[PDB]
């Protein structure tokens, strides 16, 4: 029973910063609660620990004609949604927002439409969560596996193994990019920014303690406007930036003392002017961890 | 008809930045669109133009049995929610929240209970919201009070002349806090801070361009923050921060390219010891104007 919803875009899920994965992940959160009969806000392990429904793997794919940025106060949406199986400690949850009137709005969730071509005017979501607790009070390092006792995965539909958010994120931790270097079409431009960031304690932790999923799109983005900026680019143009797939792999959280570094590089397209791909890596050099890697494919017009 | 509802504390609704009242105005607008048969959203002038319902006076009232730094993933409250008759260009929401089990979270609005004696255990939320619109396409200065047409204010309950938020806020723009200076039983420390802050892009802007109304708590946070640790004090103790009444006056938004600078004091109790109370400001210097006061009744224990 995939849920279908009327959904008019808030201040609080729009605008150039975070706000609209913030309310995607809530959105998440609420799909795994009624498909997999598990109060997830409140979840715990079997032993009692509090356990949390943690962003692992996080995919934005929109176009041109429907993206983030498109997004004002007041449009009229359709959200599908829907949670697919991935066993007892790991679940993904795909969003699918059409504007109301589109033609076909009411059409089911479709692998082949999302994994294969996405279409113009739609926006696909993919969260890849996985069950973790603290493996020690006040650590926000070494997160442990985990599963709330209840869960049901079972009767979860399945992906096809084309279909693997698994093999996507393996590859990226290794590369520290979601599109092979390798990769025709494409030049890497020698500029690159390292920038470093202290944890911002009023605005980057979330109501457990630990680094907020929303805040790493943020971090990237502040990398993102300081590459933007080295390649003498104006801070309005990067308000117009249309980005038109974002993939996140969250690989660590850290302490909320940490101070740590966002690395940022772009390749051009030889083909379309205006179109690039900026990586961001983020680390914690004081534990030796990568905590982060994001891709974003971008069109602009600067 | 006032609405009361169930709600479980999500990711997007809590922490130590302004995920809270981010969460709180939105409920505003979906209350003030059910109570005055208007789509606030998507709202228009007779004219054509978008306006937007703006938060011009907001407040939050707890105490140590409950506040919003209290609240975490999975709590269950009960939020009771309804508009009072400010005229065609403003309108005052308000908010209470109950823990779920409680007694008598069933009770209805009680001004009386709101502006005289709030209890321990529930929290009060005041929005006063003004329709504006933008003077000039881009600028984010001089906005010009508004209506839509078919805003239903007539039928909503009043307001006994006591209870004026306006009152309220004509003497803190004023008074630069909200908490008369030659109030008995505080002592004005000599410590202050001036902290510049230019515009972040990522993180302080809106869907529609306006500075976001909850990124203002945010700012005030900063200040408050680097005058705590100008006072020698702990990030780990500001997290333990109790805010018993916060009061947030919007006098200004800004442009995108603007540098603030955000000021702040504290009044430490000579009665009550860890009890102060931090006034800040926001100034946009290049244009002279103050376009924001807040004062946050606070207990620590640092
Ligand atoms: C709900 C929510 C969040 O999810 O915020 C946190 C964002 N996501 C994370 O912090 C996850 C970081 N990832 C990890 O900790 C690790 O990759 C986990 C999932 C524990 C896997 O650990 P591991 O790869 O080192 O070890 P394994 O062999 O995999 O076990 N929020 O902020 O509200
Ligand atoms: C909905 C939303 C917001 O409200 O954000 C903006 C936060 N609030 C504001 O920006 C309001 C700033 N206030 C003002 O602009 C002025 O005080 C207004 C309301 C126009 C009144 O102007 P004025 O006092 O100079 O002139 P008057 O005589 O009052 O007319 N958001 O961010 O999503």
């Amino acid at each position: 029973p995939e849920i279908k919803q009327a959904v008019t875009v808030r201040p609080g899920m729009c605008g150039p910063g975070s706000l609209f994965v913030g309310q995607l992940g809530d959105w998440t959160w609420e799909t795994v609660s009624a498909q997999c009969d598990t109060d997830v806000f409140a979840a715990r392990d079997a032993s009692g620990n509090p356990t949390y429904l943690a962003f692992y793997y996080f995919r934005v794919r929109g176009g041109r004609e429907l993206h983030p940025g498109s997004l004002t106060f007041g449009d009229r949406l359709t959200v599908t949604s829907g949670c697919y199986d991935q066993g007892t400690e790991s679940v993904l949850t795909l969003h699918r927002i059409d504007r109301a009137g589109s033609d076909d709005a009411q059409r089911p969730l479709d692998l082949h439409e999302f994994y294969e071509r996405p279409r113009d005017g739609s926006l696909y979501v993919e969260n890849f969560n996985r069950w973790v607790t603290r493996s020690a009070p006040g650590s926000n390092e070494d997160l442990v596996k985990s599963s709330p006792p209840g869960f049901r995965n079972d009767g979860l539909p399945q992906l096809p193994a084309a279909y693997s958010p698994r093999a996507v994120y393996r590859e990226a931790r290794t590369a520290h990019t979601f599109r092979a270097l390798d990769e025709p079409g494409f030049r890497l431009l020698p500029d690159t920014v390292e920038v470093e960031h202290p944890v911002d304690i009023v605005r980057d932790v979330n109501g457990v303690g630990l680094l907020y999923f929303a805040s790493y799109f943020s971090m990237v983005d502040k990398a993102a406007l300081a590459l933007w900026r080295r390649l003498g680019r104006s801070d309005r143009a990067f308000l117009r930036r249309v980005v038109v797939d974002q993939q996140m792999c969250y690989l660590g959280n850290a302490d909320l003392d940490s101070v740590l570094t966002l690395g940022a590089r772009v390749r051009v397209s030889t083909e379309t002017p205006g179109e690039e791909l900026v990586d961001v890596v983020i680390s914690d050099r004081d534990s030796g961890r990568v905590i982060a890697v994001s891709t974003l494919h971008t069109q602009h017009d600067a």
